[PDB]
């Protein structure tokens, strides 16, 4: 009935993502994150402040997933001419949605930045990416991509297309409150009450395996439920 014709700008993005689906086979691994002790981290982080920064989860997530890059290197890496092109800094492509679409504004140097600059780096790049006023060298690159969903309560779990040519992506799910088991100081078990992250993360097969991805998988969980291994 109604045919309003396609803008241009969306053919690029079809064709990349034609790309990306034709030429990276995909496969998906998930996980349960348990966030409780990330909140009151950030809950701590943002009270023991005089509104100089304000954290979010997205913070935690960016600086884990650069701490699990450099422990499993295979993971940040791309596919090239006869060659795969391996990078030492994780720069993570962070995904703003705009209502002309989606941008993917780049926070370069994550291992080692700190919070208050990641923070910052992110609110930058993402009313930058609201005003329109970005420049090709700040969201053309990156070797690793996130895409976030907590705003959204109703997502527990989706999955996302790499962006060529990069080799990994990351899906965050809206949190949720899961029965989990724990001993009173007494021999019965009881219910307590845990917030779980559905975290799905895709990865291409040419670069990245299932071990490897399960890997990356395990240092990641790893290093979001135990959150004092982010000073490491």
């Amino acid at each position: 009935y109604t045919d309003v014709p396609i803008s241009g700008m969306r053919k690029t993005i079809a064709a990349r993502l034609k790309e990306s689906v034709t030429e990276n086979p995909h496969f998906f691994v998930s996980t349960n994150l348990s966030v409780s002790k990330l909140l009151k981290l950030r809950q701590a982080l943002n009270s023991s402040a005089d509104g100089r920064y304000k954290l979010s989860v997205n913070d935690f997530l960016i600086k884990a997933m650069g701490i699990a890059s450099k422990r499993v290197p295979t993971v940040n890496s791309s596919w090239r001419d006869g060659v795969i092109r391996q990078f030492e800094t994780v720069d993570v492509s962070v995904a703003v949605a705009t209502p002309n679409g989606l941008i993917t504004p780049i926070v370069k140097g994550v291992e080692g930045k700190g919070l208050e600059s990641i923070s910052a780096a992110v609110k930058e790049l993402a009313k930058k990416a609201r005003d329109g006023k970005l420049k090709p060298e700040e969201y053309q690159g990156g070797s690793i991509s996130i895409s976030n969903m907590g705003m959204n309560p109703a997502v527990q779990s989706f999955t996302a297309i790499i962006n060529p040519p990069q080799a990994a992506i990351l899906a965050v799910g809206a949190p949720q409150k899961v029965a989990v088991p724990v001993e009173n100081e007494d021999g019965t078990t009881g219910v307590s009450w845990d917030e779980q992250i559905i975290v799905t993360a895709s990865f291409d097969h040419k670069v990245v395996d299932g071990a490897v991805g399960a890997e990356w998988i395990r240092e990641l969980k790893k290093v979001i439920e135990n959150p004092l291994e982010l000073l490491l």
